[PDB]
C-alpha cells in the first residue's frame, strides 16, 4: 500500500484560482471531482460543475478515464467551474436577452439548446456569432407548452414584431454601400464544430444569434411564432439597411406588410371568481430538480381524486396502493388553459411540497370531464371537498360559459417602413398612398401569414441566399468574391460586380478544404476541380456553408427532426469521441 503521488492544482472560485490536491497517475477524473469538492468545502450545487484543462484545449466529460490517459500531470494549469456560463445573445431583432449556453457542447449543440429555449424549432438553420433581457432556467426534455412554459413574472416580446425604426436613425445607421464590405459580417462566425470556449469566447460576453442557412424547413405558420418573427424581422433589417435590394415597386409591398403586421400586433376571457373522481386523464409532470432528469411526454394515465388528494397509476387494476404520485393540493395554484375550439383543456396545479413545487398539467377531453376536475382541484386548493354544495355550484358555472362552440366568435404611418434610398429619392407623401394601395392586398392576412409572404416575397428576391466571401482564387490574382448561396456558389469580379463562374452544387463531388496552404478544393463532376484560399474572411467557415448546406435540402421528408449529428459533424470533417 505504497503510493507516492503527485499533487494538482484546481481552481474555483468565479475569479481563477483555489487550492491543490493530491491525486496519482492512476486517479480517476471522477475520482478527482469527489477530492476537489472536499478540499473546499463549501455550500453549493455542483451538479453542472466541470474541469476546464487549458493546456490541451479541452475538457473531460470522460468521468471514469484514469487521470495518466488525458496525460494530465502537476504540469498544466486547471480550472474547476460551471458548463453553463451566461451569456447576453443579441437577436435579429435587434434585441437582446441574458442566457446560460453550454460552453461544453459543440457550438452546434449549444445553439440547439439555445434555441430549443428560445421555441425556434429547426435549430440547425441557425448559428451564434462573434463580436465585432431575463436571466435563465433549466427545461431539458423533447419540448413542453402552455404557451412556452416559461411561467414566472417575466415573458418578454420575442415572438412579437418590434415596432418600426423612426427613420431618424434608419438613414443614420451603418449601411452596406458595396460588396467587401457585406463580406464582413460572415468573418465572424463561429466554428459550430468546437465548444464555445476553444472560440475564446469568455464569461459574459456578447453572441448574435443569426439565421446562417437560407434553406427554411416546414414554415409552419401555426408552430414557430418565434422562429418565424426573427425570420421575417432578420429580413427586413436586410431590406431596410440595405443588405439585400429589391426593386421600386418590391419595397411598397414590403412597406404595404410592415405596416400591415405592425397594425395588427398592437392589438377567451377567462373572467371568473368564486365523492371520488377516477377518469383517464392525460399528465405532463415537471421535476422540481430537472438537473438529472428528462421527462416524457404528455403520459395517459389513470388519475384518482378522492375526498381531497390526487393520486395517478397508469391501469386501474395497479390501484389504489401504487401511486405515480400523491398532492398535498390542501396547498394552492390551479391556472386553466381552455380553447373550446381547439379542444385544449388544460389544467395547472403548482403543488407546494417542501422538496420544491411538483408542477403537473393535467388534460382533459371533454368540457364535462374538465368541468369535473377544476372544480374539484379549485376547491381542493380552497380546502374543502367536491362534498359541498359549491362544488355542484361550480361546476354549473363551469358547463354555463362553456356553451359558445364556434359559429360566430390607419393613422396614416411612417414612411421608415423603406430603405433610406427610397426616402431620400421620395417625399415622404407620395409613397403613403402606394403603401396603402398595395396594402389591400394584404389586409385580409393574419400576422402570421403576412409575416410569412414577407419572407416569401425576400425568397424571391434575385440575390436571395447569397453570402459572399470575398477570398482569392485559382489561377487569378484580383481576388475576387465567392458568395455562397444555398443550391450555387458563383464568382464576382469584386468590382465590375458581374457572375464569371457559376458552379453548382449538384454537380460537386466530394472534395473538402484541408491543406497547409490554407486554401479550399472543390472537385465538381466532369473532373472540373475550383480552388480557392481564404482572403481576410475565414476558410472553416466556407467549408461549414458548403457541408452545411448540403446538410440541408436533404433532410427528412415531411417531419425533418433527429438528425445525425456524427453526420454534421462529418460534413466539416474530422471525427471524435
Amino acid at each position: 500500500s505504497s503510493w507516492e503521488l503527485r499533487v494538482f492544482v484546481g481552481e474555483e472560485d468565479p475569479e481563477a484560482e483555489s487550492v491543490t490536491l493530491r491525486v496519482t497517475g492512476e486517479s480517476h477524473i471522477g475520482g478527482v471531482l469527489l477530492k476537489i469538492v472536499e478540499q473546499i468545502n463549501r455550500k453549493q450545487d455542483w451538479s453542472d460543475h466541470a474541469i476546464w484543462w487549458e493546456q490541451k484545449r479541452q475538457w473531460l466529460l470522460q468521468t471514469h478515464w484514469t487521470l495518466d490517459k488525458y496525460g494530465i500531470l502537476a504540469d498544466a494549469r486547471l480550472f474547476f467551474g460551471p458548463q453553463h456560463r451566461p451569456v447576453i445573445l443579441r437577436l435579429p431583432n435587434r434585441r437582446a436577452l441574458r442566457l446560460r449556453a453550454s460552453f461544453s457542447q459543440p457550438l452546434f449543440q449549444a445553439v440547439a439548446a439555445i434555441c430549443r429555449l428560445l421555441s425556434i424549432r429547426h435549430p440547425e438553420e441557425l448559428s451564434l456569432l462573434r463580436a465585432p433581457v431575463a436571466p435563465a432556467l433549466f427545461r431539458g426534455m423533447p419540448a413542453h407548452f402552455s404557451d412556452s412554459a416559461q411561467t414566472e413574472a417575466c415573458y418578454h416580446m420575442l415572438s412579437r414584431p418590434q415596432p418600426p425604426p423612426d427613420p431618424l436613425l434608419l438613414q443614420r445607421l451603418p449601411r452596406p454601400s458595396s460588396l467587401s464590405d457585406k463580406t464582413q459580417l460572415h468573418s465572424r462566425w463561429l466554428d459550430s464544430s468546437r465548444c464555445l470556449m476553444q472560440q475564446g469566447i469568455k464569461a459574459g460576453d456578447a453572441l448574435w444569434l443569426r439565421f446562417k442557412y437560407y434553406s427554411f424547413f416546414d414554415l409552419d405558420p401555426k408552430t414557430d411564432p418565434v422562429r418565424l418573427t426573427q425570420l421575417y424581422e432578420q429580413a427586413r433589417w436586410d431590406l431596410l439597411l440595405e443588405e439585400i435590394d429589391c426593386t421600386e415597386e418590391e419595397m411598397m409591398v414590403f412597406a404595404a406588410l410592415q405596416y400591415h403586421i405592425n397594425k395588427l400586433s398592437q392589438s377567451x376571457x377567462x373572467x371568473x371568481x368564486x365523492p371520488e373522481l377516477k377518469d383517464h386523464l392525460r399528465i405532463f409532470r415537471i421535476p422540481r430538480r430537472p438537473r438529472k432528469l428528462t421527462l416524457k411526454g404528455y403520459r395517459q394515465h389513470w388519475v384518482v381524486f378522492k375526498e381531497t388528494t390526487l393520486s395517478y397509476y397508469k391501469s386501474q387494476d395497479e390501484a389504489p396502493g401504487d401511486p405515480i404520485q400523491q398532492l398535498n393540493l390542501k396547498g394552492c395554484e390551479v391556472v386553466p388553459d381552455v380553447n373550446v375550439s381547439g379542444q385544449k383543456f388544460c389544467i395547472k396545479l403548482l403543488v407546494p411540497s417542501p422538496e420544491g413545487m411538483s408542477e403537473i398539467y393535467l388534460r382533459c377531453q371533454d368540457e364535462q370531464q374538465y368541468a369535473r376536475w377544476m372544480a374539484g382541484c379549485r376547491l381542493a386548493s380552497k380546502g374543502r371537498t367536491m362534498a359541498d354544495s359549491s362544488y355542484t355550484s361550480e361546476v354549473q358555472a363551469i358547463l354555463a360559459f362553456l356553451s359558445l362552440q364556434r359559429t360566430g366568435s390607419e393613422g396614416l404611418n411612417p414612411y421608415g417602413l423603406v430603405a433610406p434610398r427610397f426616402q431620400r429619392k421620395f417625399k415622404a407623401k407620395q409613397l403613403t398612398p402606394r403603401i396603402l394601395e398595395a396594402h389591400q392586398n394584404v389586409a385580409q392576412l393574419s400576422l402570421a401569414e403576412a409575416q410569412l409572404r414577407f419572407i416569401q416575397a425576400w425568397q424571391s428576391l434575385p440575390d436571395f441566399g447569397i453570402s459572399y466571401v470575398m477570398v482569392r482564387f485559382k489561377g487569378s490574382r484580383k481576388d475576387e468574391i465567392l458568395g455562397i448561396a444555398n443550391n450555387r456558389l458563383i464568382r464576382i469580379d469584386l468590382a465590375v460586380g458581374d457572375v464569371v463562374k457559376t458552379w453548382r452544387f449538384s454537380n460537386m463531388r466530394q472534395w473538402n478544404v484541408n491543406w497547409d496552404i490554407r486554401q479550399v478544393a472543390i472537385e465538381f463532376d466532369e473532373h472540373i476541380n475550383v480552388a480557392f484560399s481564404c482572403v481576410s474572411a475565414s476558410c472553416r467557415i466556407v467549408h461549414e456553408y458548403i457541408g452545411g448546406y448540403i446538410f440541408l435540402s436533404t433532410r427528412e421528408r415531411a417531419r425533418g427532426e433527429e438528425l445525425d449529428e456524427d453526420l454534421f459533424l462529418q460534413l466539416t470533417g474530422g471525427h471524435e469521441a
